[PDB]
């Protein structure tokens, strides 16, 4: 594979957002690997509904702003034939009623691979897919004041993973350390956060913080 990815600089990735006080990690997440698969099919990138997402996707399984998953957002995408775009269904940080009209949908999926829970299959993925939902253990006060470098925690889980964010590339960094490969990371918790939104993590150490153990993308 190449010894570098980064889909930002192909147009696969849309800004970064804050999520605010609502549990909605997943949304982005999802919502994030969706534009990058619509962007792949059609050469447009649409800003897609969160909102859409937190509102509309209970009956698969997820919890509005107390939690869920990307798979289940992937699921529901795949069930109501459609997800609307931020501009038609904005964000509001909160749970609300479903508004989902289809009218006004711009993408949609016909499910989703859930990829083989190792960092080789993982940056193969990366490599080749674009961008790429995946789980991580975020629930560490190194990571909540994260500003830059390659991030490492030695109390990480590679199993009680709480966060989902979207890996949009990775690299080897010279640092001359033993933490210079890394995870190139989009999070939700704005620009002023990490490097301008973003997160290096450390990889190829023992699937750190569970970058590996749920990885998935729709299909579309
Ligand atoms: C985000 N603001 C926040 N976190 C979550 O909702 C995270 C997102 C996923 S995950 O990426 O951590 C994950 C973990 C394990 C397997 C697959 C995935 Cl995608 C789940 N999650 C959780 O915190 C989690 C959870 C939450 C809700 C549900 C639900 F039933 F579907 F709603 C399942 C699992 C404990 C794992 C903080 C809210």
């Amino acid at each position: 594979a190449p010894r570098s990815v980064d889909w930002r600089e192909k147009g696969y990735v849309t800004p970064v957002k804050n999520q605010g006080q609502c549990g909605s990690c997943w949304a982005f997440s999802a919502t994030g690997a969706l534009e990058g698969q619509m962007f792949r099919k059609t050469g447009r990138l649409i800003s897609l509904s969160e909102q859409n997402l937190v509102d509309c996707s209970g009956p698969q399984g997820n919890e509005g702003c107390n939690g869920g998953l990307m798979d289940y957002a992937f699921q529901y995408v795949q069930d109501n034939g459609g997800l609307d775009s931020e501009e038609s269904y904005p964000y509001e940080a909160t749970e609300e009623s479903c508004k989902y009209n289809p009218k006004y949908s711009v993408a949609n999926d016909t499910g989703f691979v859930d990829i083989p829970k190792q960092e080789k299959a993982l940056m193969k993925a990366v490599a080749t897919v674009g961008p790429i939902s995946v789980a991580i253990d975020a629930g560490h006060e190194s990571f909540l004041f994260y500003k830059e470098g390659i991030y490492f925690e030695p109390d990480c889980s590679s199993e009680d993973m709480d966060h989902g964010v979207l890996v949009v590339g990775y690299g080897f960094e010279s640092t001359e350390s033993d933490n210079n490969k890394y995870w190139l990371v989009k999070n939700s918790w704005g620009e002023e956060w990490g490097m301008g939104g973003y997160v290096k993590m450390a990889k190829d150490r023992r699937n750190h913080c569970g970058i590996a153990s749920a990885a998935s993308y729709p299909t579309v």
